[PDB]
């Protein structure tokens, strides 16, 4: 097993996974790492599972397709692994907690977004589709570009939807194009 959590790349009170190399922090992983269960499979394995049962889940999908879709568990389960994925990038760190705006020449957004809270979301199953959670989101980049203006910080938000961009396109299969 490594030595570091996967998602924050820091040692401490790690969990290991008992089918591949990695481990968690508790919170790091997602879900929150599950009180017994031995042995114990990670959120990685649980997606390559998914994949392996059902090999035709890797053909190409339409996004509007996908977002429609209702979140039963392996929706659940895909969103939850995306999620991660964001976290896995350093400048996540931006746009996990909760945000406050107060800039000469901005205003705020109507609807405040952070990663915290869509992760709080899933936990509490209020998603019906997977339309709700890729909204949210797309809205916390959305609402960061928009507060930032011309300050070159907003290439953050850029390159945070980048990542979630094409993570969403390679975990939901969705049809490449040019
Ligand atoms: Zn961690
Ligand atoms: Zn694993
Ligand atoms: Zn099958």
């Amino acid at each position: 097993n490594s030595n570091i959590c996967e998602v924050c790349n820091k040692w401490g009170r790690l969990f290991c996974c008992d089918t591949c190399p990695r481990s968690f922090h508790e919170h790091c992983h997602i879900p929150s790492v599950e009180a017994n269960k031995n042995p114990w499979s990670c959120i990685f394995c649980r997606i390559k599972t998914i994949q392996e049962r059902c090999p035709e889940s890797q053909s190409g999908h339409q996004e509007s397709e996908v977002l429609m879709r209702q979140m039963l568990p392996e929706e659940q389960l895909k969103c939850e692994f995306l999620l991660l994925k964001v976290y896995c990038d350093s400048k996540s760190c931006f746009f996990a907690s909760e945000p406050y705006y107060n800039r000469e020449g901005s205003q705020g957004p109507q609807k405040p977004m952070w990663l915290n809270k869509v992760k709080t979301s899933l936990n509490e199953q209020m998603y019906t589709r997977v339309e709700g959670f890729v909204q949210d989101m797309r809205l916390i980049f959305h609402n960061h570009k928009e507060f930032y203006r011309e300050d070159k910080f907003t290439r953050l938000g850029i390159q945070v939807q980048d990542i979630f961009e094409k993570n969403f396109r390679n975990i939901f299969a969705i049809q490449e194009t040019s």
